[PDB]
């Protein structure tokens, strides 16, 4: 093992399958663990040949065999507990677990179903959406930000090696919680059913300044390093998107799938607590958003 | 025309159908004035035989010769722009213009489509919904609330004659608002996209309150007279409905149909300006309803 290197993807979905395929181009044969069989799968990036990642995508644990190096975690955080036994059959102490998922609650989430292994949170900017027709849609590059550290630069050394860019950054709470503001923003899109021309009318946009403001309070109280101008930046950010660019979230909503309504934007109600922050904004959204996925109804 | 009555029913839809029901089984025959052709239209109130009233639907105005006696409005407001060459067809000084929808602007929408005619606005406590399979399913009986006055008494003969409950209310705006209260709600489920049993989760319900207040103060300051205990009766009320009891806003959203978003819910922000009342949780609803409704995105 000290040559070849033996990775596992837990999680072969709009992400993983993006960083699967990465790993196929340069030459790697990353183990695929799913829920879903499937023979193999396939990444078409806007503008690139399609690439196809060889399977199968193995749906039980017991049908693989571990330890491996590096686990790649793409699961939505939804399904981090059922995806824990595989945790269990392929991480020992050497192995590096990543997680590749949005929210600021990475490290806390997994590391207990990996107590000795090293964990690298993933902040993952993309847009990757599966497609009916079962391959998955990449429309720009992935940038990937991970912590400093050794496990963490051992992780960006393997990605960056594969031709991914990276970013290791010494501040990841800040990293962490640029991305969350931008992730929470775009729960709105959930609730209209509407991709991101919606923030182009003025009402939206005038809630969505008020909204990333009440979230910067937290973030800040949390640690984040941000300029009070990412309020306006972020509004910009969603506005500059193609018109029918969506969220993983309202891809789940749309599926009638369970959301990341707590990762997302419950979030920021349950970190404000602590620093007696109000949310008035959040305590309209957080309701919807918790009955929308879990209903009843 | 002393003894046969003309009728006219614009807007053969759910609600419309429900009347023309009860107007075909007490033997009237009324003119079906629509927009998707069909040959007559069904009502099946559960546990009672369907009506079928004969039609056929006409939806060209050059089909149909007025005046009539009475045309009883039906469609969504989102359409009465669409719908008013009917009303220049068929209402003349004598026509009695029933306006059922929902809101508190009835009278102010359509007067001005039929100048000379009296209009009677008339509120509908009704669950009625368009199948799939073409028939509309009514679940209770219908209730309306209409005012006092000669137009009004004359269009409640009408239908107390034909079997009818309805209510001949010297407070009209106190019954307006108080459905309102109950449409403004309802608009929760147009956001989560679920259907009454999300008012029985613990958040909810107590966003729900806070949001009912709110409206009341607008209610208030328009003139309902309407107790402090109508806050919680309105969310005990959405609670105890037949867990998948919808409502028509989340049937058109569910078909992406244009929403009566400022019927129900932006008016309480428009109205609330000249009191100079504060409306926090509706400026976080309306925009989303606005959006969800006629986009972009
Ligand atoms: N999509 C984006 O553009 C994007 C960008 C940045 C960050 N993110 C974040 O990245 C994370 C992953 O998102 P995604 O969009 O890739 O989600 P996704 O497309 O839904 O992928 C999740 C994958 O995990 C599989 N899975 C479910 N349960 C499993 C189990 N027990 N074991 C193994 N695999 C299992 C799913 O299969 P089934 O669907 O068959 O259950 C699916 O293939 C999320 O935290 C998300 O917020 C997404
Ligand atoms: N459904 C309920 O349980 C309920 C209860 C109380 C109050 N209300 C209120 O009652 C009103 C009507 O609601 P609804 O649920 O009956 O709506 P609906 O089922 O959508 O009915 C509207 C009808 O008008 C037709 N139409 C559309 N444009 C037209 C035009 N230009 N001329 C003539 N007809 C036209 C529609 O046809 P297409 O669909 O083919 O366009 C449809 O048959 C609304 O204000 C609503 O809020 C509804
Ligand atoms: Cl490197
Ligand atoms: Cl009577």
């Amino acid at each position: 093992h000290m040559i070849a290197t033996g990775i596992a993807l837990v999680g072969p979905g709009a992400v993983g399958t993006t960083v699967a395929a990465l790993l196929h181009k340069a030459g790697y044969s990353p183990l695929l663990c799913g829920h879903t069989p499937r023979a193999g799968i396939e990444l078409r990036r806007d503008g690139a040949d399609p690439i196809v990642v060889p399977g199968p995508v193995h749906t039980s644990p017991r049908e693989v065999a571990g330890p491996v190096d590096v686990l790649i975690l793409a699961v939505k955080a939804t399904q981090n507990d059922a995806a824990r036994p595989w945790l269990t059959r392929l991480c020992d102490e050497r192995t590096v677990v990543a997680v590749l998922q949005n929210g600021v609650e990475q490290v806390e989430q997994v590391q207990p179903h990996c107590p000795s292994s090293a964990v690298v949170p993933a902040i993952v900017w993309c847009s990757a959406e599966t497609q009916p027709q079962g391959w998955v849609r990449l429309r720009g590059e992935a940038a990937l930000v991970v912590p400093t550290g050794p496990a963490a630069e051992q992780f960006a050394g393997l990605l960056r090696g594969a031709g991914a860019t990276v970013d290791c950054d010494p501040d990841f709470t800040t990293a962490a919680w640029r991305k969350l503001l931008v992730n929470a923003l775009a729960g709105f899109m959930v609730l209209s059913g509407r991709r991101s021309a919606m923030f182009r009318r003025d009402d939206v946009a005038a809630l969505s300044r008020r909204y990333v403001a009440e979230c910067l309070a937290v973030a800040r109280a949390e640690g984040a390093r941000l300029d009070d101008d990412v309020v306006d930046e972020v509004v910009r950010l969603v506005r500059s998107a193609p018109q029918d660019m969506g969220t993983s979230m309202l891809a789940d909503r749309a599926a009638h799938r369970p959301l990341e309504w707590d990762l997302r934007n419950g979030v920021i109600v349950r970190k404000a607590r602590a620093h007696g922050l109000a949310t008035p904004i959040s305590d309209v959204l957080v309701p919807l958003l918790a009955a929308a996925s879990d209903g009843p109804g």
